[PDB]
């Protein structure tokens, strides 16, 4: 704690409230409320490094009661033989029926190396009693040419039930080219009828992994673009279900705010949520990177899969979502650190508590521990400023990582710093009138969330970040940092 050289630090210690398997990592999650039981169940695609052909990506779970703590469930849907249609399982979505007592699992099974009259994808169904024993439902069979849509992109069910009773399966597929959301009724999750499209997906984008529900007075639609140059979680919003349908009508483009309802960035994909009743979480991955190296973000698209990542939806007075840290996670967070400066450089002044630093200038603090809450406030100059909060910088690190936040931009940016610096992704979000940023970090080894001001919600993986030093800098105009403070998750020295 008295020095401030880079340490190559692992990820061997463990995660723990950004959960990983023991064995392979977190695909698309499906989260679900059981409302018997009274808590979450993730389920989510295994994904192992390599994959066999063929079969590949059974469905796996973890129970939470509130987004921090996981027990694992094991693998629930196994996938099928090698010729059979879900040799490879892909996403779905599950849901209590009250009438049979069996929770439902719907979900794409893909078939390994399809002939020209065979679908590549084909919705499926397993049911369970207690949610430990999954019988797959060998009858059926939901094929997209069926109803007109396609035969070989026809996946992610997801499952809602109105209060009318009535049961919906919107599934993404495409029509004529264009993508659609298919929208199937039911009284019973067995019989199903089409209701045509629910919702058109703009332009040649494609929506994976839609999930509709209604918070407070809105309907939304939260989905995970495909298209690579975005990839990320998105939304659209309406106060009435027509309303929401009609966001996307002819390609109307009528985004619920003025980020194009962005949520998180590119390192946040296939968030969906669930409801407990009183709060609204979303579940999505963070992917890993390619030699552990975290300026290899992909040449076109991230890797697919990494750990699980649950963010609280926050729902402002005009409708538009935002994304928080859930209540939970903040209190794994328990024995405040003590915050000390290891080296400063350039144009600045410490004056207690407090810190000034002008254009050019870094301070770095002491060693985070395994995983962190960091704390403070940032008070720029003018809204054309620009500030980094940087991790993995030792005192003789020749590069390092920084979330730099834009104000002139509008926008936060995920960069690599130092000797071959380059930029790599970023994240709109409400820059704040009055120039104040409330900053909170929250990190398990390898993963972290930053927040700011509940509008800046931007997962990152950042490989060793825990157990080196951290650092806030100013690379335009100047800012006063306020209030640091740093809480960890292992607190258990005696003293
Ligand atoms: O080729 C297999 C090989 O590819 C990976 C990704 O590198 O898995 C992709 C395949 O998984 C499948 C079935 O499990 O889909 C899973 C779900 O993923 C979703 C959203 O995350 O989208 C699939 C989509 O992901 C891409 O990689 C995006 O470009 C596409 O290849 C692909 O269309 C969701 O929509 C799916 O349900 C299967 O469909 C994928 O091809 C590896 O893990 C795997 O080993
Ligand atoms: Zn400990
Ligand atoms: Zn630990």
């Amino acid at each position: 704690d008295g020095t401030a050289t880079y340490f190559q630090s692992s990820d061997e210690h463990g995660f723990s409230m950004y959960y990983k398997p023991q064995v392979g990592f977190v695909g698309d999650p499906m989260p679900f409320y059981d409302p018997v039981a009274k808590d979450f169940k993730v389920m989510y695609l295994q994904d192992y490094r390599p994959n066999p052909e063929a079969t590949y990506h059974p469905i796996f779970g973890v129970a939470t009661k509130d987004g921090a703590t996981y027990e694992s469930l094991g693998e629930l849907i196994s996938c099928g033989g090698r010729d059979e249609q879900d040799a490879a399982i892909g996403t779905g979505g599950t849901i209590y029926n009250p009438a049979d007592k069996l929770y439902y699992t719907f979900y794409t099974g893909n078939k390994f190396k399809p002939s020209s009259d065979q679908n590549a994808q084909v919705v499926m169904v397993a049911t369970s009693p207690d949610f430990k024993t999954w019988t797959k439902n060998r009858t059926f069979y939901l094929k997209g040419d069926t109803y007109g849509y396609d035969k070989n992109d026809f996946r992610d069910p997801f499952l809602f039930q109105t209060e009318d009773g009535v049961y919906h399966m919107l599934i993404a597929t495409r029509k004529n080219g264009k993508g659609h959301i298919a929208e199937f009724t039911s009284a019973d999750l067995k019989e199903w009828e089409s209701a045509g499209t629910f919702m058109t997906m703009m332009w040649d984008r494609f929506y994976a992994c839609p999930d509709v529900f209604k918070m407070g007075d809105w309907w939304y639609l939260i989905y995970s673009e495909q298209a690579s140059f975005m990839r990320k979680v998105q939304y659209f919003k309406g106060r009435t279900l027509e309303d929401l349908k009609a966001t996307t009508a002819n390609d109307a483009g009528i985004w619920p705010d003025n980020r194009e309802g962005m949520l998180d960035s590119r390192a946040f994909y296939a968030g969906k949520t669930a409801s407990d009743g009183t709060n609204r979480y979303i579940w999505g991955w963070c992917p890993t990177r390619a030699g552990n190296d975290n300026g290899n973000v992909g040449d076109v698209e991230p890797e697919w899969a990494g750990n699980l990542v649950a963010q609280r939806l926050i729902q402002h007075e005009d409708g538009t979502l935002t994304l928080g840290v859930p209540d939970a996670i903040d209190r794994k967070y328990t024995s405040a650190q003590e915050v000390k400066v290891m080296a400063k450089d350039g144009n600045m002044i410490e004056s207690g508590k407090t810190y000034t630093l002008g254009e050019g200038a870094s301070v770095i603090f002491n060693r985070l521990k395994v995983h962190n809450k960091i704390s403070f406030t940032v008070k720029t100059a003018s809204n054309t400023d620009r500030f980094g909060i940087s991790f993995v910088r030792g005192t003789d690190s020749a590069s390092w990582y920084s979330i730099h936040v834009n104000a002139d931009e509008g926008k936060a940016n995920f960069e690599k710093d130092g000797d071959d610096a380059k930029y790599l992704f970023d994240n709109k979000f409400n820059i704040p009138a009055d120039n104040e940023y409330r900053v909170t970090i929250y990190s398990d080894q390898s993963v972290c969330v930053t927040y700011i001001n509940d509008q800046l919600s931007f997962t990152n993986r950042i490989y060793q970040m825990q157990k080196n030093p951290w650092s806030l800098c100013c690379y335009k105009g100047e800012i006063t940092v306020s209030d640091v403070q740093v809480s960890t998750y292992h607190h258990h020295h005696h003293h």
